[PDB]
DNA sequence: TCTAATGCGAGCACTGCTATAGCAGTGCTCGCATTAGA
């Protein structure tokens, strides 16, 4: 409690409301925030236990990550399982487990709800902030407002540099050239404002210290500045007089140089400009009997003169908004929206409701990495858990380790929740790492009170664990310090030499390392154990992309391989990507001469200046790349892009090559993955160009997702290892480098957060006394940083130090390195010489801490060697094709076309397909109907579900085409053409649909045939020929051999008492008029559509099912059908016209019916 | 086949004056760090 925390002793924790733990650097809070989960579970503890057993989807833990959660619940069904176990069995010889047994009272019962836990666990709850918002949201979607259905989005830059652009629109082209050219002088344009603001209109808006009165139009301002500006463009238009008598050496008469200037300075203003009037002031006139009435410019002068605060204001509050009308109008929410609205959600005074079930669902709540949190955050927090008794809110984190100040992570919403929460903890012991390294940290930010410069931020030392008493590092010789300051000589020092020089240094220690571990010289020990450093334990923290290549290039200098696990860059603009493009364009075309040449010629192909030429000059090899470049669109268009690429790399044989090429294995991997990309994004896209296109956009505006961005090779795990200290946090490493540790970049934006009320302000007048607070906040943070830099490794750490200096003030005594954190350890905080620098090092400095002056070296190599037996190879299969099976169903006819036709409906009128043109003729006739399937298998519709038995309603029918969206007009020729329809005489005796009741009717029956004994095309041809007067039209034999099943729809069979009938509605064709559904032409477009193969097959279908239901029934009977009516081509009086009718041969069936089964 | 960043001061050169030297100011050349971080 009170004044420097308690040692937490996790199992003795008040597990009752309001808890700050603070987790060191290795101390353990992933072992902690365990425990802590199993005593909950376990209502374990005493009376620092919490009052009821918790559930599992009732402890609420947030953390950070995504990977967060993850590890996190992963480590907890594991815990779990085993305290179980260790429950079952009632013995634990290891460590938590057992001091956990001794506090259990009945070890039978804790393993019943411990297995009850273990099976929840897919539910834990366990989230990330955003996921605890969105959950607390979407259950509350009243109070909160939501919509049921939200798509979250995922960009937002986007959509606010649009807003920013409809802002300047809306704010700029109106304007009079007089404001616009002001404006212009502030920004040249919306990119240059958001570039000035894009930081704020991003999560909680900082406070405006002073905004301008919440109306002043860029109008008004501009008037009061002009006006300010000409009075004395007036009192000046007057140098009439000011020629002036008494002098000074200073003031030269070159001052006529000086005056005509402003004398000039008389334009039609425009700009709120005006080049140096010093002299002719009043204020240092005298400072420099003196001068007269011109004192209107000591006035002009002391008033800022500028637009700026005034349209920033306005854009941000704008800018906001118009983001979140877009985001509602489009059904979206962005991550800083999620917990944005639970925030406004629990203010509103519809906001007790809300907090109490929140406060029920989950009753306590740990919240890690908290450190990182921010206004809103803290805000829902207490809200729902602050004095709030039968709960307990424990927050684990580390202020020491707060980075993320440029994300929006605020430390002073974590110093402020310090304020408020008065039960502190610590975690004292420091697993993990060796005692040099632990002691020298502890003495390093030990030096000064208040390291981090923030008292709420005290610094405690930590105890080095036992287990790691025994670690050292020795090299060529003894055992080294745990921490060695590298420290460039001179006075001065720059920016861009402590880098070329550190860099050097750096890469040099380490082959000097790393070389001295082939030969067994550079130990990592345990005691007496002891391994050579490899590559893998190597690692440099690095502040940015440039000091990582920095190094990357130093170490490359010296053959040393290496890697920037931090590395944004997308496989988009690799170069391989653009070759890709190549590549594919030339698949798309190798018609076009060039495209081709140019795709043979990327490097990825690997083909010489020589080779290029010499197919330049044989057109008969060029014409045999050219087949195959078709081969590869033909794979392309069938199969995919992935499957045309490979097809192609194994024929160039590209990978095998490539990898062999140097620093290849980068390219092949990278190449591959743009395949991986094209390929979804082509799953998406009915075009191969519109791919090529879609691989162009990514090439020229790329770096979007995580999804394109760079996979690490297998093996990377072998290279040094070059990471930012940001992406360090968490990870561990045995040696590391921090060879730019001194850097530091002085703030100069106004943006601080208040001392007292710790909210953030933005001064939009860089005022001082603000900078100077925004200044010190940016080394409160380095030392944050530093901490987090010294803090990875195990065994040995070495940073770089260097006389730094940056003020252009000439060395006078300067070396303002006590502006950086290290610095600021290293000189106490006084600013030192260039030598008092190396004292105060020597100061603070035996075996734990030591240094050495930045020696550089040279020695390109990294004398290490090869071996290989690569003694492969792969397994081939003896099994072979053969044989197979499918469902067809008159598709073995019908070529394609219908791919993912018969799949997206099962039904469409599959036999029509086209246009329709000028056939429009002024009066409605049914082949004038709408052609093709969408109207064709309207109709069918029709005939589905109808009363054939009592007369057409035409309002029913006026309803059908109105549904199906036909024009209404049609009702008259439609009624008319249905019953014509069902008024005919299909088999002349009786007959006419119009006779036959539902009771003798069954609409799209479905069947099934086995089809075994593979259907040869060519066998069936020859008896359907025999029996068949039609299939004499012998084209047949179209499709090819399958053993399988058979579908298939029968659009109507009804029966005749005594007579079952195969009936056949084909909407088909706009063939002008009558002419074309006499019995011949539709004899006829029989034959074009080979539509007498469904018929026999449809019959062959209706007699097995006939003979499967109708106990002793007989084909000739009891069948006798097939009626096939086109549609169109019916009158009321033309029979014989529009219908058409056949008999299978009754020993054409008897032979297809055993054809299938032998 | 196209273009190719600013900007800030220094740094040295030179030019009035006026109680040879320091205080100042005019002007072109040039080197330097800039970004960051998920
Ligand atoms: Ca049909």
């Amino acid at each position: 409690m009170s004044d420097v925390a308690e040692t937490l002793d996790p199992l003795r924790l008040p597990l009752q409301g309001e808890r700050l733990i603070e987790a060191s650097a290795g101390t353990g809070k992933t072992f902690t925030i365990a425990a802590l989960y199993l005593r909950l579970l376990l209502g374990l503890g005493g009376s620092a236990a919490f009052p009821r057993p918790l559930t599992v989807e009732e402890l609420l833990v947030v953390t950070f990550t995504e990977a967060a959660t993850a590890e996190l619940r992963g480590r907890i069904r594991s815990n779990i399982h085993e305290l179980r176990i260790a429950c079952l069995r009632e013995t634990t010889d290891n460590p938590l487990y057992e001091r956990l047994l001794e506090e259990i009272d009945d070890k039978a019962q804790a393993a019943q709800w411990l297995l009850l836990a273990e099976r929840q666990m897919d539910e834990a709850a366990v989230f990330t902030i955003h996921g605890f918002c969105q959950r607390m949201l979407n259950l509350n979607a009243f109070e909160s407002g939501m919509l049921f259905e939200q798509q979250l989005i995922e960009d937002e830059s986007l959509l606010r540099y649009q807003a920013c652009a409809d802002f300047w629109r809306r704010h700029c082209y109106p304007l009079p050239r007089e404001i616009a050219q002001v404006v212009f002088e502030t920004w040249k344009g919306p990119q240059a404002l958001l570039r000035d603001i894009n930081r704020y209109l991003q999560g909680e808006a900082p406070v405006i210290k002073a905004p301008p009165p919440d109306d002043e139009t860029l109008a008004s301002r501009h008037a009061q500045i002009v006006a300010r500006i000409d009075t004395v463009k007036q009192q000046w238009r007057d140098a009439v007089g000011e020629l002036d008598a008494l002098i000074e050496s200073s003031g030269i008469d070159r001052r006529k140089f000086n005056r005509s200037n402003q004398a000039k300075w008389i334009d039609k203003i425009s700009a709120w400009a005006e080049e140096e009037t010093n002299s002719y002031q009043l204020p240092e006139s005298l400072e420099k009997p003196r001068h007269p009435l011109f004192e209107a410019i000591d006035q002009l002068l002391a008033e800022p003169l500028s637009i700026r605060d005034l349209v920033i204001t306005r854009a941000l509050a704008e800018i906001r908004e118009t983001v979140a009308r877009e985001k509602r109008r489009r059904g979206e929410l962005g991550f800083d929206d999620m917990l944005s609205r639970l925030d406004s959600a629990l203010r509103s005074e519809s906001g007790e409701v809300l907090a109490a079930a929140i406060r029920t669902r989950f009753p306590v709540a740990m919240i890690d990495e908290f450190q990182d949190t921010d206004p809103q955050q803290y805000r829902i927090f207490r809200r729902i858990w602050h004095h709030q008794p039968e709960t307990a809110l424990l927050l684990i984190g580390d202020p020491k380790q707060a980075i993320y100040a440029f994300r929006g992570a605020d430390i002073f919403t974590y110093m402020k929740a310090r304020s408020e929460v008065h039960a502190h903890y610590t975690l004292d012991t420091n697993w993990r790492s060796a005692p040099g390294m632990v002691n020298s940290v502890n003495k390093l930010f030990s030096q000064t009170d208040d390291a981090f410069m923030f008292r709420e931020i005290p610094f405690i030392p930590v105890k080095s664990a036992g287990k790691n008493q025994a670690l050292r590092f020795v090299f060529k010789g003894e055992t080294q310090p745990a921490m060695k300051m590298w420290l460039m000589e001179g006075e001065s020092c720059g920016v861009g030499d402590y880098q070329s020089t550190m860099a050097q240094v750096c890469a040099a220690q380490i082959r000097d390392w790393l070389q001295a571990g082939q030969r067994g010289e550079a130990l990592l020990m345990n005691g007496d154990d002891a391994r050579p450093v490899r590559a893998s334990d190597i690692s440099v923290l690095v502040r940015s992309r440039q000091e990582a290549a920095q190094v990357r290039d130093a170490l490359t200098l010296l053959e040393i391989p290496s890697v920037y696990l931090s590395n944004r860059d997308s496989v988009f603009e690799t170069l391989e990507a653009q070759e890709m493009l190549w590549l594919l364009q030339a698949v798309m075309t190798p018609e076009r001469e060039n495209t081709l040449r140019s795709a043979l010629a990327t490097s990825m192909m690997g083909l010489n200046a020589l080779d290029i030429e010499t197919l330049n000059n044989d057109e008969h090899a060029w014409d045999v790349v050219v087949e195959e470049f078709d081969g590869y669109r033909q794979i392309w268009r069938k199969r995919g892009v992935m499957p045309m690429l490979r097809a192609l790399m194994s024929a160039r044989n590209i990978a095998e090559n490539l990898l062999a090429t140097a620093g290849g294995e980068r390219r092949l991997t990278d190449i591959l993955h743009i395949s991986e990309l094209l390929q979804e994004a082509g799953t998406q896209l009915e075009s191969e160009h519109a791919l090529v296109r879609w691989l162009s956009q990514h090439i020229l505006e790329p770096d979007s997702n995580a999804s394109s961005q760079q996979m690490r090779l297998e093996s990377d795990k072998h290279l040094v290892q070059i990471v930012t200290i940001h992406k360090s946090k968490g990870l561990e490493y045995p040696l590391v480098w921090l060879p730019f540790i001194t850097n530091f970049r002085v703030q100069e934006q106004a943006f601080y957060h208040d001392r007292h009320s710790f909210e953030a302000v933005l001064d939009l007048n860089a005022a001082p006394e603000s900078v100077d607070l925004a200044e010190a906040e940016r080394l409160a943070e380095d030392l944050r940083l530093l901490y987090v830099a010294l803090t990875r490794s195990v065994w040995h750490c070495s940073l770089g130090v260097a006389p730094l200096v940056r003020r252009r003030g000439d060395k006078k005594g300067d070396t303002d390195v006590h502006q950086s954190a290290l610095g600021r350890l290293l000189q106490k905080g006084e600013p030192q010489d260039a030598a008092g620098l190396r004292t105060c090092i020597e100061a603070l400095c035996d075996d734990d801490i030591a240094w050495q002056t930045a020696q550089t070296g040279d020695n390109q190599p990294w004398q290490v060697n090869d071996v290989s037996t690569a003694e492969l190879n792969a397994k081939t299969l003896q099994r072979l094709p053969g044989d197979n099976w499918r469902v067809t169903s008159y598709s073995g006819l019908q070529q394609r076309g219908h791919g993912i036709a018969q799949d997206l409906m099962p039904r469409l009128d599959v036999d029509a397909a086209g246009v329709a043109s000028v056939v429009e003729e002024p009066t409605l006739t049914p082949h004038q109907f709408p052609r093709g399937a969408s109207p064709g298998t309207f109709l069918h519709s029709l005939f589905e579900d109808l009363d054939f038995t009592q007369p057409v309603d035409p309002n029913w029918v006026r309803e059908k085409l109105e549904l199906g969206g036909f024009e209404s007009q049609w009702e008259p020729v439609l009624t008319e053409w249905i019953t014509a329809v069902l008024q005919a005489p299909l088999n002349e005796t009786g007959v006419s649909l119009s006779q036959l009741s539902a009771r003798n009717k069954q609409v799209e029956m479905e069947f099934y045939l086995p089809i075994s004994e593979p259907l040869i095309a060519s066998q069936l041809d020859t008896l359907i020929r025999q029996f068949d007067p039609l299939s004499a039209g012998c084209p047949p034999l179209e499709f090819m051999q399958v053993r399988g099943m058979l579908k298939g729809f029968i659009d109507l069979v009804f029966r005749h008492e005594g007579r079952y009938y195969l009936l056949d509605y084909k909407s088909n064709w706009l063939g002008e008029d009558s002419s074309a559904y006499t019995q011949q032409a539709m004899a006829a477009a029989m034959q074009a559509h080979r539509y007498d193969l469904q018929y026999q097959l449809y019959t062959l279908a209706l007699h097995r099912y006939l003979r499967h239901r109708i106990a002793d029934y007989d084909y000739e009977h009891h069948f006798g059908g097939v009626i096939y009516l086109f549609l169109r081509g019916v009158d009321k009086e033309h029979p014989q016209q529009g219908i058409y009718t056949t008999r299978p041969n009754a020993g054409l069936i008897a032979l297809m019916d055993e054809m299938f089964a032998g």
